[PDB]
């Protein structure tokens, strides 16, 4: 495990820092220059890129210290632990705000006034950074630079009280809160999208509008396509219900749900294994102890590579890159 750490992490963390810094800085430049931070969602996307930047700028010191002793001092050990937790806790909170922003705008039809868009986004973002700072305060206090087995190490030294409280709070803030928000928000968004979703016929091209409906053949307005009976047929050509296909939303705010939903799902796939093993390692209910100790180190690496995956999601899943690529040519 110690030799695997000296071999695997230095080149891995170097590649994550190169791909991560260039990618996340491009997101910041595209939000400031192309989008101009006009919408409310753009301010939280900018803070999410800053959350990743603050996190990934600590990788050169972790990459270096994976193969040799800690030589930056106790002051840098405390500072770089703060940037890790502010970047980690900060990031997950801005993903929750982007999910809440979409839930209220799609499910409840709420909108920020043009004059109060920049004012609301700035005040709530400062409050989020303050809550992310207070969540990192315990980790900055107890993480120190001490010597263990004649080797200088920058690691956590929490008493049994604050260590148990650290573990449960990291799970509540990084695993229970985002997952509890995911199930309530995205289901509610899926419910309202399904009712308003339009369906196009593959034969004649007849686009079924739910707001208008089809009063002619006994379909009152505002009815869902899934709620229409099986014996129903197309008004133009009279084809069957099985030939009708789905239509993508014309509104970019409705198509943007897939971008933020992926960001949330990818966060869980990378950070849940770490959050679960620290809970199993701290609260040894039935627990073999060496397996949980090595598993905490392996799952931490996975979580630390997550910083460079956010710009890759906006490139492939998001249409904001393909639109910018067409503008860059003609
Ligand atoms: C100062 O603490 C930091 C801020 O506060 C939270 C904890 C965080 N811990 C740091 C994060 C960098 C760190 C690390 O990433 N490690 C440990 C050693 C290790 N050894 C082998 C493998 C292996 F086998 F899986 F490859 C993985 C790993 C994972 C280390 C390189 C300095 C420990
Ligand atoms: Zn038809």
């Amino acid at each position: 495990v110690k030799q695997i750490g000296a071999q695997l992490l230095p080149p891995l963390y170097s590649l994550v820092f190169i791909f991560g810094f260039v990618g996340n800085m491009l997101v910041v430049l595209i939000l400031i220059n192309y989008k101009k931070l006009k919408c409310l969602t753009d301010i939280y996307l900018l803070n999410l890129a800053i959350s990743d930047l603050l996190f990934l700028i600590t990788l050169p010191l972790w990459a270096h210290s994976a193969a040799n002793e800690w030589v930056f001092g106790n002051a840098m050990c405390k500072l770089f632990t703060g940037l890790y937790h502010i970047g980690y806790f900060g990031g997950i909170f801005f993903i929750i705000l982007l999910t809440i922003d979409r839930y209220l705008a799609i499910v409840h039809a709420v909108f920020a006034l043009k004059a109060r868009t920049v004012t609301f986004g700035v005040v709530t973002s400062v409050i989020t950074w303050l809550v992310a700072v207070f969540a990192s305060v315990p980790n900055i206090i107890f993480t120190k630079c001490q010597k263990e087995d004649s080797v200088y190490v920058c690691g956590p030294y929490f008493p049994r009280g604050w260590n148990n409280f650290h573990t449960i709070m990291r799970n509540i803030l990084g695993l229970v809160l985002p997952l509890l928000i995911m199930v309530i928000c995205y289901s509610g968004i899926l419910k309202t999208l399904l009712r308003m979703k339009k369906y196009t016929c593959t034969v004649c091209g007849y686009i079924y509008n739910p707001e208008d409906g089809d009063p002619d053949n006994g379909v009152n307005p505002g009815t869902d396509f899934k709620d229409i009976p099986d014996d129903w047929v197309c008004p133009l050509c009279g084809v069957g219900k099985d030939q009708f296909e789905e239509v993508e939303e014309e509104k970019k705010r409705h198509r943007d749900v897939r971008v933020i939903f992926t960001i949330m799902i990818v966060y869980f796939l990378f950070w849940t294994p770490y959050n679960i093993v620290i809970l199993l390692n701290t609260f040894q209910e039935f627990f073999s102890t060496s397996q949980l100790d090595q598993a905490t180190q392996v799952t931490e690496t996975l979580g630390m590579t997550h910083c460079c995956i956010n710009p890759i999601i906006y490139a492939f899943v998001g249409e904001e890159f393909r639109s910018l690529f067409h503008i860059a040519l003609g």
